[PDB]
């Protein structure tokens, strides 16, 4: 029932390496309940245990060889951040106003306190316009 | 143990406004069980809850200049559906026998009598030869 | 709590049909564990019940058509493997040093004694070179 839980959605970025993004957490479809916090571009674990984690960015054009999203771990005890998922696709066509998705998700055990985050290759080609076409999520499975 | 699930997989589309699919529900590798309802293209949700939702559609060619899945909810007290997840995707290649999936997952808050569906760009691109390729999913977490 | 659960990733494919990939299973971000057991390139699947089984496969190149992942059911009692989930790209550029992930994920009713692997079209294309681009997993809802 009460099981630590986020969806987040994407908001226009403000400008500022993989540069992280940061999001909506409570308006529209986007929310985090059962002590889960969305801090500081973080999503906080409040509790061990094995989560399911996701997210999909849209990328749009308007140069890049490539576009990459990365989902990451922060640990307290930790200096180095750990890549728990990387979707990465090489970029074809030339221009232009292509547009495409890159969805990834997958179980990991984590650790309270605990931090996640999303990592872009080129925030300017993220497609913030829309809550249903970038996001990020996790559960307590 | 018995919360609302079911996965859906894709059949030849009957000829019929993103237009929506309709499924398989009780053949081969699709089911539904523990209340929930496959009705009138609609998965009904027997629970309020938090539902992890996703769906792959399988596009292949044989003109688009893109191709998109949305997966939407309708609720009785509201006119409008709510778009919850929506991949989008330019095609590049011209003639062609391209074929491509696009996948997409996230975790919804929903009330009992929701209904969710699954909107395509171009039924006539849907690849619905397999119930591997083309399906549609929900389970109360 | 102690439902089965496993995330594997991606290691050097030793040289060997869809051929099957084996996994990492207990270093780095990979683990098995409530009486999942990997053994012999599947998953075997230790509790009857429905689970949510995923992946993902990063190719890139160094002459296909296309790429494609599946991931397969062996059952005990029947002679023939059970498609769950296919995801099949055809491949545009030539060359090149293209690269792309496909993911797949779903939800299936399994039978203790069942075992879940993946294939692809072609095991020289699989990127292997690190945990966060390619990887399978399964859990018990």
């Amino acid at each position: 029932g009460d099981k630590p839980r986020a969806h987040l959605t994407v908001v226009r970025q403000t400008p500022t390496q993989f540069p992280a993004l940061h999001w909506e957490h409570e308006l529209g479809l986007a929310f985090t309940k059962n002590r889960m916090n969305y801090t500081n571009k973080f999503l906080l674990i409040p509790e061990s245990g094995d989560y399911f984690i996701y997210s999909q960015v849209t990328f749009r054009g308007m140069k890049p060889d490539s576009i990459t999203v990365v989902i990451t771990k922060v640990t307290d005890s930790y200096p180095e951040p750990t890549q728990l998922l990387m979707g990465t696709k090489s970029v074809s066509e030339v221009g232009s106003n292509w547009f495409q998705p890159i969805y990834l998700g997958a179980m990991f055990s984590l650790q309270e306190g605990d931090k996640l985050m999303v990592n872009v290759s080129d925030i300017s080609l993220v497609d913030y316009t829309k809550e249903d076409k970038t996001f990020f999520g996790a559960f307590l499975l």
